[PDB]
């Protein structure tokens, strides 16, 4: 049967006090029918979408902050500022539900030492479970300066990350400057979860595989949302280019690269959210690869709803069970995962 205590962790909010740009987002990714429950969700953290929740068998929802969020702001100072508010107002938010609600740390990202001290606030001072990381920060004119976090720079936040073992989610985020004009005004409709999302995610985790990233931060854990972010159909393709070309040109040239097999850090490092892919055709395909323990339930609401997230989850168990290989493969990728990876203490519903 179907069950309650599910943990769901890519699910997103604005600051109230920045409605009007929440309405830029569902210019492009809510229909008009969907537009009242949208701003309503992305605004009250506690609202109907914690009814909503509590009726379709979630326990425990961890908040982010929606995309770009301080990733689309391009001013260190102000980014830094934005980043700080955000957090202060979710840990506002959750205090009232200690039982089912947690946070991601928002974080600017202009500056690796900055951004290991907010995610320390976050984490020691606020009790949050991580960090949510809207793709490359933005900077510069319209954003054309892309920072990855992939380069050595960055090593001492990872290090951050390992020292307070908390995951690193990297969550998608729109095209900006050149590439949005050249690359997606003819077809705009595929800014999104279509194709461009997956698209720079990908880019970006392959980034952090190839420039050794979790060779060096063997404990750093990353959470993808999606299903992978198109990885997991090409885990043959990536790695068998990787052993036929690729690692073999970087060695005769002494260029860093991934010392291990690509599935190994998606076996070690790395685990999937359900995140609007209630597929169960594509959950047993990355099942088959990464094991049932690596995959967490989620919805990403408010984008997706979280009645027809759950629905798919609550009302296909059997098929659901059968797909990813009994009852306790269920269950973990519905709860137990997540209630093992963030350590969770006892939460609503999380032994029904
Ligand atoms: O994660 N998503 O796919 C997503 C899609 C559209 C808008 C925001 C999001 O977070
Ligand atoms: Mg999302």
């Amino acid at each position: 049967g179907s069950m309650r205590g599910k943990v769901s962790l890519e699910e997103a909010f604005e600051l109230p006090k920045f409605a009007a740009q929440t309405k830029e987002k569902a210019e492009l990714y809510i229909a008009p029918n969907n537009r009242d429950r949208y701003f309503e969700e992305i605004l009250n953290p506690c609202g109907n979408r914690l009814e909503l929740s509590n009726k379709h068998g979630i326990g425990y929802t961890i908040y982010s902050i929606y995309s770009p969020g301080p990733q689309g702001w391009t001013e260190r100072a102000e980014c830094e500022e934005y980043a700080r508010e955000c957090n202060d107002y979710i840990s506002g938010e959750i205090a009232n539900h200690k039982d089912r609600m947690g946070a991601f740390a928002a974080l600017s990202m202009h500056d690796p030492k900055q951004a290991s001290e907010e995610l320390t606030r976050c984490v020691k001072e606020l009790g949050f479970l991580g960090a949510l990381v809207n793709d490359v920060q933005h900077a510069g004119p319209e954003g054309e300066t892309h920072i990855f976090y992939d380069q050595p720079e960055w090593d001492i936040f990872w290090q951050t990350c390992v020292d307070l073992d908390v995951p690193f989610y990297l969550h998608p985020e729109p095209p900006f400057g050149s590439y949005l004009r050249n690359q997606y005004e003819g077809r705009k409709y595929l800014i999104g979860p279509p194709v461009s999302f997956a698209n720079g995610v990908s880019l970006h985790v392959l980034g952090m595989i190839v420039n050794g990233v979790f060779d060096r931060f063997p404990k750093l854990k990353v959470i993808l949302g999606h299903l992978g972010e198109h990885i997991p159909g090409d885990f043959w393709r990536i790695e068998h280019w990787f052993e036929h070309c690729s690692r073999p040109l970087a060695k005769s040239r002494g260029d860093v690269f991934a010392e291990k097999p690509l599935l190994h850090y998606f076996r070690n490092n790395i685990w999937l959210t359900t995140s609007g892919n209630f597929s169960t055709e594509t959950l047993k395909f990355c099942v088959e690869h990464v094991g049932a323990e690596r995959i967490l339930f989620s919805v990403d609401s408010p984008y997706e709803h979280i009645d027809v997230g759950c629905g798919w989850y609550d009302d296909n168990a059997k098929a659901i069970m059968e797909a990813v290989g009994g009852e306790k493969a269920y269950k973990d990728i519905g709860r137990d995962n997540a209630k093992k990876l963030f350590k969770l203490g006892k939460f609503y519903d999380s032994e029904a």
